[PDB]
């Protein structure tokens, strides 16, 4: 072995409150996947026994040694996960004593190529020959730091545009809240009605086409709202003794994704059935029984008392309080939402195994096989998804990969279970081939029932909303267009009403599917770190097309209702219930911290905010989430539905929790860094 | 964000041909998690403002800025896979005007810590402090570059023996080869013999003791020669007829082992069945089928015969031209294994289907049932296996799950398809509740037919067992101890007489289970490059205990086989067929070269051989090495026994292949950067 020596120093971003700039020689388009190869290239467009000399290798190029360039510019930032480098682009300098004149050089490569650790993506390298090499090198670093003009570099085609640009980024670098009645609306509507057209032409026209894009994001939107569509259709079906069908759904979806898509402003949330609607709507079922009340009236009614509530919200700007929320709340409620996923599963498995494997009505062949069945389908939506990580696949495969991984899931083992095993009849949902409910037939009594229970749903909403459109909203999406809370608030609670009156199934913004609309809709940045793709978001086109062209063809499915989309057998949908339930949870910091009990503190990078806060106050603050998780689970997910209506006070109690309690019990500075 | 600047460069190593050493401060069980601690720590065990010093944030402490060390030294190395950091160990150093005197702290952490990028398993840090600090740094590298003093080190209990082994090291760093008849037997014999009591005398008495270590690799090793040596029974009683049941293998397998651990050199090697020794019963049971002959003469005809032709191959030192084998033919044929133990597994199953499904004597239930289970424990098994490359669980919570992977889920399986799933009854490997073989009644044409067989055989013999040999004494294993070629193929052809003429099947060295064998028999420094680990074995204990006290116990399991062992269905050794295909590919740079056309070669490492070779040399030699798999499957897996007995000879043949005609096709130059 070798010894090495590496030292790490600061270099301050230059002030430009030029000669080189012109002198500088610019590649395009450079095809080779070695560093010789491409340092090699570089040199020659100069005009070697130079490029030995940019290596620690120097004196000795001819012998297999370690092959590391000698010094180097990156751009680094520090985070609660870590030290995070910019990974995007390198600046390597060489000061020759032999050379007469500074030179520099620009390459662009093709294709993202590993240069290095923390440079596992380079797409720009900026060598800097020098007879300082320090001025030259920083100011390029300096001008190159910057995300947008990386991008903007990108999009040029020629060297004279390449330099034109540069030379341009020079120059241009050198309480009462709520007291107003209705001034959040307006203030959306004012900041998003001038960009409508905007927003229905930014990649059709311009400088920049992205047809094809659109077209491949409106497909996946397509089938990743069709297929949990389905899914909410027949448990619906199952819980509410086919009131609502799998048609009613598929209608609702997408009447309701088209009235959005339209006339709201920040149209990249997508609205969806989820799965605490459908414990709502069973909890709703359950009193009808009870209470031998007509279920299409009363759902009518509380869903007209729900929107009601959403509109006093939304005209009260009540949204604002909404940024006390936190991250340890939000966790909290994506892991109950995804242990619903996993009971819905759990319990549809189960009647399958009782009314089949029991014979409380070959049944034990389909129940056998309606476990193979999901557990195949949620293994291949999983793996399918999980290649999107890779670091070594190419970028189109784990795209793809990710955008497909479920309808492929779906499509192959709905093949499998009605082609493979034909001979093995099994469960599939309900299909009977829109009428307002009678809401004036209903006591006073029954209505004032409808109000509590459209109160606790219209706080479920207004959460689940506001979480969602927060996270479509976040910072680090880069959306130049304006936030749309109260506005949007408002006409959620008006396509439910419309909802409601018909019986269509509720909707609201999907947690699951708006960040993923959004990623499939943006432009990024490849950053691996510890062997996994990290994606930083640089662009965000921001159009409608894209939801409305979903909602129009899961509306047109409608039509391949009775011979298609019925062979899909209800453990596929099960699967696709687990398969959501574990793909929901990537970012989860709450199950990270759960998972830390069997991992080691010691073994995660050193200026993780794991190894920053002592494991004490970790797990005691994993403890208390663990608590409320817990408690949310008990009420939510309870026999008595008298007790599984009240979960959505507690999902509101939590912040208050949060905001209060914790920081008496743990320090400050602790939530803070954990958070964060 | 801030623009960082990292220099690397070359250090020579000491050349020692000290006041320092005595004056250093050397810290013992360090419990710090950060390294903000461990550095308070270490300064004052001097006697602060100088550990903010240490890092790039200098001069602004407070904020929150990126947190890395200044100047590091750590050990690197270059190799085909590319640069490689020795993570085990790291020097700071610091040049302080205001101090007066060197300063040296070394600190030995309880735990591996992460303590950077190529800093993920630290547990020797060096802090030099300076009023230079580069000699001190550079001679404290050079001696903590040594693995086995970094070991040393680590043995030492107390700051004196610490100070008394630092000064310790300082000092003492200051053709016609087979003319000769049965010469590698004797040498071997002569290597091996002195060092027998210190074989069964290594870690039970000393200054070491590796009883823990010793029971939980024998439990490994029992568990991993039982499975799959009722797997093998199983498979052999289903092609044999019932000749080879699962009692003879066991009783076949604890009686070789015995025997090979008892006398021979290289005790490490595992002797188990293999695949292509299943085919090869498979293929003798056919011939005696077509010819009328007695299945057990004929057998023990073929044993013998190539039991003559392996002590020829031993007498004659053949072995040595195994030197000549490549890594590209070792991994073609584990590939052509791994397919082997694939197609049986989907033969059983289709087999059971056959029978149970298509009722070619509930059945449906059953086959459906069968697929899940084998399905569901290969896995669970190599979810289990592939845990062991998480660099983030605890060493002995992956060490652990490596072991009993395979164990647990057969054991998780068998209690699932026999406990929870009582009421589908499903295929059960026969066992009926020794005597040696007729072997004078047999023709003579047919004892040449058998001298024929015998012939292929034992060429097929000696490519598996020196196969497995070099692997387990491979130079980067550490073993002090000698090699034993000859004599210990010498031993496996008196076994495999001994089994022959009692019916029982053949054995020789398991690829699979004589590296895990030497991994948990040994010392490992964790390495974690990719967000993988990777183990640097630093000393095996080599001791005969752990393979004896293995086969001893698989021969006791014979008492287990009646009620015991039997509850474990086909479908969960089909599971474990496939689990070991797949998990015997772990470094197979075959299936790596075959998925890189799915994969980005510009995503490797920069100094990764695949990156380093053109891309299109990199394919044909993918090609050639897929054309000799290709063949070598058309041979040795087709329908017709005389072709399926052959594929030993193009075994022989493709060393040939690979040694002339590639180089001839290929540049000298990219195959040597490729195989090595």
């Amino acid at each position: 072995c070798v010894l090495l020596h590496t030292s790490r120093k600061y270099l301050k971003l230059k002030n430009f409150k030029d000669g080189f700039l012109a002198q500088a020689s610019i590649v395009l388009n450079e095809t080779a996947t070695s560093l010789d190869n491409v340092l090699r290239t570089m040199l020659r467009r100069f005009a070697d026994l130079l490029m030995a000399m940019l290596f620690t290798d120097a004196g000795a190029p001819m012998r297999g040694k370690v092959h590391l360039l000698s010094d180097t510019i990156q751009g680094v930032t520090a985070t609660v996960t870590g030290v995070r480098y910019q990974q995007s682009w390198l600046c390597i300098i060489c000061t020759m004593k032999a050379l007469q004149k500074r030179h520099v050089c620009i390459s662009r490569l093709v294709r993202p190529q590993n240069w290095g650790e923390n440079s596992c993506e380079v797409r720009f390298v900026i060598l800097v020959l020098a007879p300082t090499a320090m001025e030259v090198a920083r100011t390029f670093a300096t001008m190159f730091s910057d995300i947008a003009f990386r991008q903007k570099l990108l999009e040029t085609r020629t060297e004279e545009e390449f330099k034109e640009a540069l030379v341009h980024q020079r120059q241009l670098l050198t309480c009462k809240d709520f007291v107003p009645f209705g001034k959040g609306i307006r203030e959306d509507i004012a900041r998003r009605f001038p960009l409508y057209p905007l927003d229905f032409t930014d990649g059709i026209i311009g400088k920049n086409k992205a047809v094809g894009k659109y077209i491949t994001t409106t497909l996946f939107l397509y089938f990743a709202c069709l297929l949990p569509t389905i899914a909410f259709g027949s448990l619906n079906d199952e819980n509410t003794d086919g009131a609502i069908d799998v048609q009613k759904t598929i209608a609702g979806q997408s009447i309701g994704g088209l009235l959005y898509a339209l006339f709201s402003g920040q149209p990249l949330v997508i609205l969806l059935t989820t799965a605490p609607l459908a414990l709502y709507i069973q909890v709703i079922r359950v009193i009808c029984d009870d209470y031998d009340l007509d279920f299409n009236s009363f759902y009518a009614w509380t869903g007209l008392w729900n929107s009601f509530f959403l509109a006093l919200y939304a005209f009260f700007n009540l949204s604002l309080v909404m940024s006390l929320f936190k991250r340890s709340t939000e966790e909290i409620i994506a892991l109950f939402i995804s242990i619903t996923f996993v009971l819905d599963a759990v319990k549809g498995t189960v009647k399958i195994f009782w009314k089949y494997y029991y014979g409380h009505y070959s049944g034990q062949a389909t129940a056998v096989l309606s476990l193979l069945i999901m557990l195949g389908t949620l293994w291949l939506g999983y793996t399918l998804y999980q290649f999107k990580k890779s670091p070594y696949l190419h970028p189109c495969v784990r795209e793809i990969l990710s955008d497909c991984a479920l309808p492929i899931a779906v499509l192959a083992f709905s093949l499998i279970s009605s082609h493979g095993f034909r001979e093995i009849e099994m469960s599939k949902f309900r299909y009977n081939p829109f009428a307002m409910a009678q809401i004036q037939s209903l006591s006073l009594r029954a209505v004032s029932g409808a109000m509590g229970l459209g109160f606790l749903l219209s706080m479920l909403f207004f959460i689940e909303q506001n979480l969602v459109a927060a996270l479509v909203n976040a910072p680090e999406n880069r959306l130049v267009k304006g936030t749309a809370y109260h506005w949007d608030l408002l006409l959620l609670a008006i396509i439910n009403t419309g909802l409601s009156l018909f019986g269509l199934p509720w909707i609201h913004a999907a947690y699951p599917h708006s960040p993923l609309h959004v990623r499939a809709l943006a432009l990024v940045e490849e950053r691996v770190e510890n062997g996994h793709i990290y994606d930083t978001i640089v662009n965000v086109k921001e159009t409608r097309l894209t939801s409305l062209g979903a909602s129009v063809l899961v509306g047109l499915s409608l039509l391949l209702l009775p011979v298609p989309l019925q062979w899909i057998p209800k453990p596929v949908l099960y699967g696709l219930f687990l398969y959501i339930a574990l793909t929901s949870l990537d970012g989860n910091q709450l199950v990270q911290r759960v998972a830390l009990l069997l991992k080691e503190q010691t073994a995660y990078p050193p200026t993780h905010y794991i190894r920053r806060v002592p494991q004490r106050k970790i797990h005691y603050f994993t403890g208390l989430q663990v608590l409320q998780l817990l408690l949310l689970c008990a009420f939510g997910m309870s026999s008595l539905p008298y007790m599984k209506m009240i979960f959505p006070l507690i999902m509101i109690a939590m912040i208050p929790i949060r905001y209060i309690l914790l920081p008496r019990i743990i320090e400050a500075k602790y939530l803070d860094v954990m958070d964060a």
